[PDB]
């Protein structure tokens, strides 16, 4: 599962392999894959939708499936995702964008951290389910997220 304390052991060359070839597909098709993730998200997770502003209105998962609000925020989620997995090997560069984040949710949206574990969750279970190579990248996410609290 996905953790947002502690340390995380290093990505292996088997891990990295997989969950490049995983993420792929789900970068390719960020416009429906995105919004797929957001939409499962606030189902399961309904009081995390009020931390979104600009989805205030949207109570159905047919709503929150076409609104263009929904799918622009959900492709600069897909972005991040992919500047961290671009980056695996770049420890240095990959802490660095992550840490803004970091910052920028706590001072600036100020949303409360418990969920960040939960979001990275519904991505794992998108991208490779129960894979454990992908929950440790999103673990990495998470503590990094949780960085600037
Ligand atoms: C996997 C974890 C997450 C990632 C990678 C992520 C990524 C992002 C990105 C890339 C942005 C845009 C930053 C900018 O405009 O410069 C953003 C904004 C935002 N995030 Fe997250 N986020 C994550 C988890 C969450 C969670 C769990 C919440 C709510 C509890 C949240 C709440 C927000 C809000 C409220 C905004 C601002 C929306 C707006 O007014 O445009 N984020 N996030
Ligand atoms: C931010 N989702």
């Amino acid at each position: 599962p996905i953790v947002d304390t502690g340390s995380v052991a290093p990505l292996s060359a088997a891990e990295k392999t997989k969950i490049r070839s995983a993420w792929a597909p789900v970068y390719s098709t960020y416009e429906t894959s995105g919004v797929d993730i957001l939409v499962k998200f606030f189902t399961s997770t309904p009081a995390a939708q009020e931390f979104f502003p600009k989805f205030k209105g949207l109570t159905t998962a047919d709503e929150l499936k076409k609104s263009a609000d929904v799918r622009w925020h959900a492709e600069r989620i897909i972005n991040a995702v992919d500047d961290a997995v671009a980056s695996m090997d770049d420890t240095e560069k990959m802490s660095m964008k992550l840490r803004n984040l970091s910052g920028k949710h706590a001072k600036s949206f100020q949303v409360d951290p418990e969920y960040f574990k939960v979001l990275a969750a519904v991505i794992a279970d998108t991208v490779a389910a129960g894979d454990a190579g992908f929950e440790k990248l999103m673990s990495m996410i998470c503590i990094l997220l949780r960085s600037a609290y």
